[PDB]
Parts: C-alpha cells; structure tokens; sequence
C-alpha cells in the first residue's frame, strides 16, 4: 500500500536522504509524495560526484516519474532558500558578507536576475518592520530614514512630525531644518501646519503645569520658548527677567528681551 508504497521507497530506498527526508518530515510536522521530491532537489542542487550526480537527479527523474510545467515549482523551491537565508542576512549586516555568501546562495540554485526580484523584495519590505511599527524610540523611526534610504536607496507624516517634534525639542536652526527636512524626505514639505499644529498642541503642557504653585514656569519656558494668571507666567518671563539676568552678557541681553517678547508675543 502507502505502506507497500513506502516499500516502493523501498525502491528509491535510501537510508541516507530516504531518511533524512521523511526524517526532514514527521520531525517538521504533509504528502507523503511532496517532500520526497523536495529534500531531493536541494540535495542535487548541492556538490556533484558523476554518478551520485546521476542517480540523484537520475531517480530525482524517477520522481517526476512518480508524481507522473509543474517543475517551475522547482522555482517556488530556491525561492525561499534564498527568501530565508536571504533576509536572514536582513537585520542589517549587507556587508560584501550579503554580497558574499549571497550570490554563491543563487550559485546552488537556478535564478536569473530574479535574485533581485527579491534581493529588495526582501530588502524592501525588510524595512517595513521597522519603519511601520517605528513606534513601540523616535530615534529609530528616523533610524529607518537613516537606512530605509540606505536599502531602498498613510500617517506617514504624523510620526514623521512627531518624531520631528520630539527630536526636535531634545536636540544649527535652518541645517537642523535640513533635521526636520530629513522629514520632508519623507513627507511633503508644505505640512508645517500639521508641524505647527503638532509643536503649538505641546507648548501649552508647559504653561499648564509649571504654572502651577511654588516656584517656577521659567523651566517650561526654557524649553516651551524653545520654539519659534494672564501676566501671571508673564512673571516667569519677569522671572527669568532677571533670574537669567545672570550675567547681563552681550547676548544675554538680546536673547532676554525677544524672548521675554515671546512669553510676550505668547502673551496670556
């Protein structure tokens, strides 16, 4: 039966790769026929020696002769030895290493430029991991601009922003405008309105807060005025009005007054 049948494998009846395969199988785990064909193509695909080269690929014909076109599915099959061991080299280490161990890969396999097909393909989406759940960090989520260009070279603009924002913040002003023009490498370069929407929303955090109850409002000012009750928080810019009236140097006394015009222009 199946049984006489595998005892018709008792034809092909190796020990070796007859094993190995239906080792390769009920281990794995499925047709019974299927990964015979399977296990054997890879291992012709592999180093030849004239007869094993024969009988191989010889009852490897006897296979066919079994199964008795559909061996373009012989092409469904390097496609993942490559696929796999492809992005394998995925998480960046493209190297000469890629470079290397890759072609030799396509070597034991058939591809024509196909290799591409999804040399990128892979690569491609290879990105999409990153760059799509890019929140979960800002840093990487420009860390894909940073080589999701490198490789492959819609809310897309929100992070985008935000990790403008945010970036931004912490972080000269129009080179870093070339920083936030990464994200117009990404995004349109006429969404400022969704940047300014997005950097006043968070300016405000700052006045709510630090102008709160003890001490001071001067901080979220520092950095809030790092941008660009009513007179109350205007007195953090009294505050700060002499407070950073630390020192009355040359700039120190510009930067005191445009700015205490800001908490000014900001006024209220």
């Amino acid at each position: 039966s199946n049984l006489i049948d595998f005892y018709i494998r008792n034809g092909i009846l190796e020990m070796e790769n007859e094993q190995a395969v239906y080792p390769v199988n009920l281990r794995g785990v499925l047709n019974i026929l299927q990964e015979m064909y399977r296990q054997y193509l890879i291992q012709s695909f592999a180093a030849k020696s004239r007869t094993e080269k024969e009988r191989l690929f010889n009852n490897l014909a006897h296979l066919g002769n079994i199964l008795g076109v559909n061996a373009i599915h012989s092409n469904i099959g390097s496609v993942i030895y490559k696929t796999y061991a492809s992005q394998a080299l995925t998480n960046n280490r493209l190297e000469e290493k890629d470079i290397e161990f890759l072609r030799n890969i396509q070597n034991m396999l058939s591809m024509d430029e196909a290799t591409c097909r999804t040399l990128l393909q892979e690569t491609k989406e290879a990105r999409a991991g990153f760059l799509f759940d890019k929140i979960f960090m800002a840093e990487a989520v420009a860390e894909f601009r940073r080589v999701c260009r490198e490789l492959d070279v819609e809310d897309r603009r929100v992070r985008a922003f935000r990790a403008e924002i945010e970036h931004a913040i912490e972080n000269s002003l129009l080179k870093e405008s070339q920083e936030e023009l990464g994200i117009s490498a990404e995004k349109a370069r006429q969404v400022l309105l969704d940047c300014i929407q997005d950097r006043c929303e968070a300016l405000i955090v700052q006045a709510a807060a630090s102008l709160r109850q003890r001490r001071q409002e001067g901080a979220a000012r520092d950095l809030s005025r790092a941008l660009r009750q009513e007179l109350y928080l205007v007195y953090q810019a009294y505050a700060l009005g002499t407070a950073r009236s630390n020192a009355e140097n040359d700039q120190v006394k510009e930067d005191l007054a445009l700015l205490r015009e800001m908490l000014g222009i900001q006024a209220a």
